[PDB]
Formats: C-alpha cells, structure tokens, sequence
C-alpha cells in the first residue's frame, strides 16, 4: 500500500461512512466524485470549500435544512471541492416518477461526464449511484464499497 | 491589496456565521490563530484545510452533528479543523454562568496570543477570548472592531 492507495481506501472508508450515516437518517445526499473529466464549470456554481475529505464534513453539509444542504457536493482526488452546487437536470424517460430532482441531477451529470455520483433518497434512505447515464438503485453498502474500489483504481 | 481584500472578506464571514448562531442560540467556539503557532491543538481536530465562508461556519456547528463540539480553528485564512480540543482555563474569575465553551476559549487565550469568539447556547450572547480575558455581550459593531484590530 503506497500512500496514494492508501490514501485512496480512506477517502473510499470516509464517504462509505457518511452514506450509511446519512442513510439510516434519510439524510438526503448528492455526493458527485470527478473522475477523467474536469467538473469546473459545475464546481463553481457552488460554494467553495477545496477541503480535505471525511466522514464528518461530509456528513455536517447534508444535514437538512442547512446552507450547505441543497444542491450537489463535487468532490475531486481526495478533495472536497465545492458544496450546494448546480448539475444539469437530466431528460431520459427512464427516471422513475417517484424519484426526486436529487436523482435526475445525478444522472443529468452522469450523461455529460464519466464521474460517479452517489445519490440518498430522503424519502426511503435508499441509496443509488448514477453513472454514465445509468442508475443503479437500492444499493447494499457491500454494493457501493466495491462501486467505488473499482471506479477509484482508474 | 489582494491580502487585505481577502481579509475582509474572512471578517465579514465569520461576522454574518457569528450573527447567524447568535440569533439561533447555537453555541459556537471559533479560534483565530495569530502569532503564537496552534499546530499542537489543530492535530486533536478533524482536519480541514477549508476556504472560510458563512456557510461552512455555519454548518459547522449546527447541533447534535459530527463537527459542532469543539472548537474551530483558523489558521491562514482557512478553516484548519474543527472539532479541536482547547486547554480548559483554571482561572478562578471564570463565572459558572458560563460554560465550558467560554472556558476553553479562556484557556487557549491564555498560552497563545490567539482570538477566539464563543456563541452562548444559553443566550446566543457573543463573547471574545483574548489574553486570558473574555470580553462579553459583544455587539457586532465591537466583534468587527475587535476582528479588525485583530487581522490588521
Ligand atoms: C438546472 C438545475 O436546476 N440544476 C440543479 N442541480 C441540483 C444539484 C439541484 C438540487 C436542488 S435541491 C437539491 N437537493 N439538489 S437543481
Ligand atoms: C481537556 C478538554 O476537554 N478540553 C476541551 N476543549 C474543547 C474545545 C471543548 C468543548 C467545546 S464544546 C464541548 N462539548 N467540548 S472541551
Ligand atoms: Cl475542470
Ligand atoms: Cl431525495
Ligand atoms: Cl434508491
Ligand atoms: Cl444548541
Ligand atoms: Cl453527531
Ligand atoms: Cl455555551
């Protein structure tokens, strides 16, 4: 484990975290991880934080009915960049009726970038990720950790 | 200049976050480091390294969340870490009105030439740690003067 790697596992750990914190409490999130490509444009419609990554941060941004709680956080390698941000909304006839402009934000940026975003429902708690246009919902932790080990190696 | 802008800006920050907490009766211990170096007392936090705004501040310490007991501390123009531990003062001149907030923010003054501002979550009244002195019921007018006199 170099420190890069490992610097990897404990951003993965942190927001694996905060998710099922947030989770359990239908804390609702929107939590966009940069991946090849750039997300500026978006970053700067939020706040600007370029922090450093945990569990607690994360979670102190979502609690509802906060300045920070509305919109995307936009995260890049080990960063938290910017929070409350905008995302395009997206227009495919496969967004279920019942889901919230949390998750047609998610996949509206997963249909314009390669990054992977990690959507809590506040109504269920449930947990989805949005990627490449795709979203996979009702994710097991198992399911997320290994979404994101796999989408972290490159 | 660029730096005095800058400073402006983190004053009025911490001024609308600080009046912010002060009308909700959230308690708030924010530690602003100055010459004396904070590095011991940044290590017991959460680490950070944020850029300063209102909003941060705010969310911060919102309460029964992972970040809102302790104390922030600024460093450079940033938000180093929060959730910091502070030296508890043993002065006998604290008043138990008081709570361990404004005790630590007592304490840390009093090793390092550091500000620091406390949020009551009594009375949301403002108060300024300086020099092993807390100067209490502070009106904006006076916390502005105070972070002015402080960053100049
Ligand atoms: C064009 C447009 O409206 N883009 C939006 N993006 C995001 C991330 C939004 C939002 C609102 S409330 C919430 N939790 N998230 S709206
Ligand atoms: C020895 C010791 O414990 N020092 C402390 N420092 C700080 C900043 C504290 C605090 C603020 S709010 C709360 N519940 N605790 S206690
Ligand atoms: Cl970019
Ligand atoms: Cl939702
Ligand atoms: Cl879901
Ligand atoms: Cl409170
Ligand atoms: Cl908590
Ligand atoms: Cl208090």
């Amino acid at each position: 484990p170099t420190p890069v790697e490992e610097a990897q596992q404990k951003t993965i750990e942190a927001i694996t975290k905060a998710i099922n914190y947030m989770a359990k409490r239908r804390i609702g999130a929107l939590l966009t991880i940069e991946r090849d490509t750039g997300m500026g444009d978006y970053i700067e419609t939020g706040i600007p934080l370029n922090a450093k990554v945990s569990s607690e941060l994360l979670i102190n941004i979502f609690i509802p009915n906060t300045p920070l709680h509305d919109g995307a956080v936009i995260m890049k390698n080990n960063e938290i960049a910017a929070a409350a941000c905008y995302l395009p909304l997206s227009e495919s006839p496969f967004i279920s009726k019942e889901l919230g402009t949390r998750h047609r934000a998610a996949v509206g940026i997963s249909e314009v970038t390669d990054s992977l975003t990690i959507i809590v429902s506040e109504e269920t708690g449930g947990v989805s990720v949005a990627k490449n246009g795709d979203l996979h919902r009702e994710l097991t932790e198992e399911a997320l950790k290994e979404m994101l080990e796999a989408e972290f190696k490159k």
